[PDB]
RNA sequence: GGGGUAUCGCCAAGCGGUAAGGCACCGGAUUCUGAUUCCGGCAAGCGAGGUUCGAAUCCUCGUACCCCAGCCA
């Protein structure tokens, strides 16, 4: 429950309204992200709890910033969050026409005329957060010339900014969007499904309100942002010969940390080519945290644990993982990869190997066993060999056994160097029936593969807030790896997330990994302390 | 000017009744993943008053922060 349920809540009890319909309007510029995420589950799932309706509307007010790519991709994030809307996909500009005859009605009554103020004029008399604006010179012009000015604009009769069409409300109000907000603006740019039909566009607080009450939506939820402009949302409803009122209701939106959340800043980082594109495992995106690795599931729980408030809130990383680590501990098959890989051979064993039987779910039989093959001349990762180390360092030292996993009790005996006096290989001897702990990968059946170990985008906590956000991208944001990976892993399937023991969960990096050269993403570590 | 928000490190309940839950974090038990699971601990309600038997929940005074001067959304 959140404040918002509250509402509909009381809504439906007073008798206010049967049914709720709510509805998720994103602008087609740019791809959805984890913040939009929230406000799919919100208007989604309290569609389908209370038995209601959800829309997707493309709100395409503004031409030159959308693209159809964008509106491909969105309806594909909405579904495969796992969410569906009611009816077909909707568009502001299936209201074109609609919205043009009720800016005639509201001329028609007075409350709208052609104002001819260039565009610095305009915000010239607009006033100020503090003093108030200053009536047009052409805000009395009479309905007659309104009407034929509105026509000129609409048949392409007047240059781009030469003129608008705005709302004649009240230029000392302190609500600045009340200050004649413009209802029309010329722009001759070709629209991605209206194509050069229309050579005005309708603003945003004009075509929001009524594309909402032509739906029929009970409940318009939007961000704080959006507080102001409820007047404005209000203002048009009361004004225009329609049969409903949806009411308007904001809640806080999700900021996370070490990210930035912004289709302008996530689209520069994509200009700029800092990041492969939108779906870039480093990204926000939808597409990106499921190229990563992430469960629909995940982010939808991770919604669900985030809250509804009008609170201003910034999320830690640490929240989301948490999510995906939960969904994925539980749900993926164990695996045996080396990221970083020493020789190891064990002199003492004999023979061309043999082979080991190993769980696909430790605290999980279920998920059923598989057989890996073993031998004397295998990988091991770095890190687990120190010839020094205290009471606490549970790998192999030199002068110490430890458990290979899922199979022998192992112990190095000497080590050999290159120049600059690094290992090259680690000589050991294995127990004749031994079966800290260490995973493994024999040279011999070895898949070499890529693996790509992400971090956060950004060194600071709150890269928006910087001077420049790009100039504070983390170097290491990706690292790339090449590793060994047991055999099994040559039909790892880009979809499903295995857990690489003692690393963390990777998935078949569903992009680069060839038949050749499988490249895995490093969804999320483990919990490491 | 106006609109909003002020609970534990980060989110977030409680809506006059005597402070949930999650994540993080500090311990302990397990464990062939220093993981998991596992139990245990953890703070708190902007200041100042004011009504009340009693408020985080009401009221006033402040204070802090966020949003608004796109022919963006
Ligand atoms: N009255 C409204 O809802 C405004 C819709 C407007 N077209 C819009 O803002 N376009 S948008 O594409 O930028 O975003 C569409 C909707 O996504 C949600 N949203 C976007 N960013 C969000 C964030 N960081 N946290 C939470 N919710 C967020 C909003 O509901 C937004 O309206």
């Amino acid at each position: 429950t959140n404040f918002i349920r509250q509402i509909i809540d009381e809504d439906l009890a007073s008798g206010k309204h049967t049914t709720v319909h709510t509805r998720f309007p994103p602008e087609p510029n740019g791809y959805l992200h984890i913040g939009h995420a929230k406000s799919i589950c919100l208007n989604f799932g309290i569609a389908q709890d209370y038995k209601g309706q959800c829309n997707l509307r493309f709100d395409d007010t503004n031409p030159v910033k959308e693209d159809i790519e964008y509106v491909e991709s969105i309806k594909n994030d909405v579904e495969w969050l796992g969410f569906h809307w009611s009816g077909n996909v909707r568009y502001s500009s299936d209201y074109f026409d609609q919205l043009h005859a009720y800016a005639i009605e509201l001329i028609n009554k007075g409350l709208a005329y052609v104002d001819e103020l260039t565009p610095e004029q305009i915000r010239e008399y607009r006033g100020t957060l503090t003093q108030p604006g200053k009536n047009s010179p052409y805000r009395d012009r009479s309905v007659e010339e309104n009407l034929a000015l509105f026509e000129k604009m609409r048949a392409g009769g007047f240059e781009e900014g030469k003129a608008c069409l705005r709302a004649k409300i009240d230029m000392a109000s302190p609500f600045i969007v009340m200050r004649d907000p413009v209802l029309y603006r010329i722009k001759f740019a070709e629209h991605h499904q209206t194509g050069n039909k229309w050579c005005i566009y309708p603003m945003y607080d004009f075509t929001h309100c009524i594309s909402d009450a032509l739906e029929g939506i009970t409940h318009s939820l939007c961000t704080l942002e959006f507080q102001d402009n409820r007047r404005l949302y209000d203002w048009v409803l009361d004004n225009i010969t329609i049969p409903v009122h949806p009411r308007q209701y904001e809640f806080s939106r999700l900021n996370l940390e070490y990210t930035v959340m912004s289709k302008r800043k996530l689209n520069l980082l994509v200009t700029d080519k800092h990041v492969e594109g939108w779906d870039d495992p480093r990204m926000p995106t939808i597409s990106g945290l499921r190229r990563r690795g992430y469960t629909a599931a995940s982010i939808r729980e991770f919604c669900k644990r985030i809250g509804v408030t009008k609170q201003d809130n910034t999320i830690e990383m640490a929240s989301l993982e948490s999510c995906i680590r939960e969904d994925l501990n539980e749900n993926a098959p164990r695996a045996m990869a080396v990221i970083d890989p020493v020789k190891l051979v064990i002199e003492n064993y004999q023979g061309e190997g043999e082979m080991v039987t190993m769980p696909n779910h430790p605290n999980k039989p279920e998920m059923g066993s598989r057989q890996v093959p073993f031998s004397g001349e295998i990988w091991i990762d770095r890190a687990d060999f120190r010839e020094e180390a205290n009471k606490q360092y549970k790998r192999l030292v030199l002068g110490k056994e430890v458990r290979l996993r899922n199979a022998y009790v192992i112990k190095a005996e000497r080590v050999e160097k290159d120049a600059e006096g690094n290992i090259t290989t680690i000589f050991c001897t294995y127990d004749a029936d031994t079966l800290g702990v260490i995973h493994w990968v024999s040279a011999a059946h070895a898949l070499p593969v890529e693996i790509r170990l992400y971090d956060r985008l950004f060194s600071v906590p709150n890269p928006g807030a910087a001077d420049d956000f790009l100039s504070v991208i983390n170097p290491e944001s990706l690292v790339i790896k090449q590793g060994f990976a047991e055999p099994s892993l040559k039909d790892a399937v880009a979809g499903k997330a295995f857990q690489f023991e003692r690393e963390g969960y990777f998935c078949l990096d569903s992009r680069h990994s060839t038949a050749e050269k499988p490249v895995f993403n490093r969804t999320v570590g483990l919990r490491d302390t």
